[PDB]
Parts: C-alpha cells; structure tokens; sequence
C-alpha cells in the first residue's frame, strides 16, 4: 500500500490496432532496450517499498515502465505508435524528475533514450 497499482497492461474497452510501427517498437525497441546492461532498473514498476523511495509515488503521479510497456506491446494495448512512444517518453521523463543529473539512475535513463532515439529514428513509415 506504500506503492499504488501498477498501470494497466490490457484494457478490453481501450481500442487498439496493429501497425508496422507498433510491431518494430516491440521487436526492436522495446526488445534492444531490455536487453541493455542499464535496463534492470525500468524493468518493472517502481518499488518505493523494496527501494525505500517512499516520497517516489508523492512526486511521480504517472508512473511507467518497460516491463508494463512489454506487456502492453505484446497484448496489442496500443492504437498507435505514438501511445507507445509516450509510455518510453514518460518513463524516461519521471525519471529526470525525481532524480539529479550524476546519479546513476539518471545516467542509466540517458543511455537508454539515447538509444530509444537511434531506434525511434528508423521507424518505418506505416504501412
Ligand atoms: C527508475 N528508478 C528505479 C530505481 C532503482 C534503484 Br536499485 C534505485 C533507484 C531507482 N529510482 C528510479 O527512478
């Protein structure tokens, strides 16, 4: 109860479609950036309980992660690429705001959006 729910990963009243986009997001930015040797810690909701960040969840209202990205990419949750590149975008944003620049955390971040914006570069047109 120290950390809130997690977002969701389907919603049966949310529309959605498949893309070209969408699929490259998952097989090659969601799947290069999980494997990266800085992806641990955004692979899975923030635990201000097991992190002891108790004030996270004070700060960061909207929170997202890769491992809930996943998830949303591999259930289809999507309508668009541009509802996916908004969950990285926020993830990566509330990073930034709750840490510092220099702290490892944001370092981290910084390495895995620069990548997300190599790959984000080579989206093919849809369809
Ligand atoms: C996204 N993160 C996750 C994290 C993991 C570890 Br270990 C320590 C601090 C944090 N804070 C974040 O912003």
């Amino acid at each position: 109860s120290m950390n809130p729910p997690p977002p969701e990963t389907s919603n049966p009243n949310k529309p959605k479609r498949q893309t070209n986009q969408l699929q490259y997001l998952l097989r090659v930015v969601l799947k290069t950036l999980w494997k990266h040797q800085f992806a641990w810690p955004f692979q899975q909701p923030v635990d201000a309980v097991k992190l002891n960040l108790p004030d996270y969840y004070k700060i960061i209202k909207t929170p997202m992660d890769m491992g809930t990205i996943k998830k949303r990419l591999e259930n289809n949750y999507y309508w668009n690429a541009q509802e996916c590149i908004q969950d990285f975008n926020t993830m990566f944003t509330n990073c930034y705001i709750y840490n510092k620049p220099g702290d490892d955390i944001v370092l981290m971040a910084e390495a895995l959006e620069k990548l997300f914006l190599q790959k984000i570069n080579e989206l093919p047109t849809e369809e």
